[PDB]
C-alpha cells in the first residue's frame, strides 16, 4: 500500500501576499492549536499505510492537516486568510466524514475546532 503525495506547499507560480490576518493565523491560531493535547494526530498527513487504513484516501479526496498548514503559513503559500481558514475547515470536515460521531478522533477534532472558532472571532 502507498500514501498519496502530500498537499502542495510550494509553488512559485502561485501569487503570495503577506497580510496581518495571515500573520495572526500563524502567530496565534496555528501555534495555539499546535500545543493542544489533542493536536498530535493532526500535526502531519494521515499515514494510511502505517495505520492500516487502506480506504482513507479512497474516501478523503482533499486531505489536509496542520503540518501542511504550518508549512503553508511559514513559507507563505497564501494570498488571503480565507484560504488558510478553508484548510482548517477541510481538515476538520475530513475527520468527521471519515470517522463516526462520538469516536475519540472526532472528539479530538471537535475540541480543536471549538478552539479554532474562538480564535477566529478575534481575527484582526
Ligand atoms: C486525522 C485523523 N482522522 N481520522 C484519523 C484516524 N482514524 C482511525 C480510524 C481512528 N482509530 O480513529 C486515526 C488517526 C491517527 C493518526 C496518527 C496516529 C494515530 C491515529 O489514530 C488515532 C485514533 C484515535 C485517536 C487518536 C489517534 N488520525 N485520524
Amino acid at each position: 500500500s502507498m500514501n498519496p503525495p502530500p498537499p502542495e506547499t510550494s509553488n512559485p507560480n502561485k501569487p503570495k501576499r503577506q497580510t496581518n490576518q495571515l500573520q495572526y493565523l500563524l502567530r496565534v491560531v496555528l501555534k495555539t492549536l499546535w500545543k493542544h493535547q489533542f493536536a498530535w494526530p493532526f500535526q502531519q498527513p494521515v499515514d494510511a499505510v502505517k495505520l492500516n487504513l487502506p480506504d482513507y484516501y479512497k474516501i478523503i479526496k482533499t486531505p489536509m492537516d496542520m503540518g501542511t498548514i504550518k508549512k503553508r503559513l511559514e513559507n507563505n503559500y497564501y494570498w488571503n486568510a480565507q484560504e488558510c481558514i478553508q484548510d482548517f475547515n477541510t481538515m476538520f470536515t475530513n475527520c468527521y466524514i471519515y470517522n463516526k460521531p462520538g469516536d475519540d478522533i472526532v472528539l479530538m477534532a471537535e475540541a480543536l475546532e471549538k478552539l479554532f472558532l474562538q480564535k477566529i472571532n478575534e481575527l484582526p
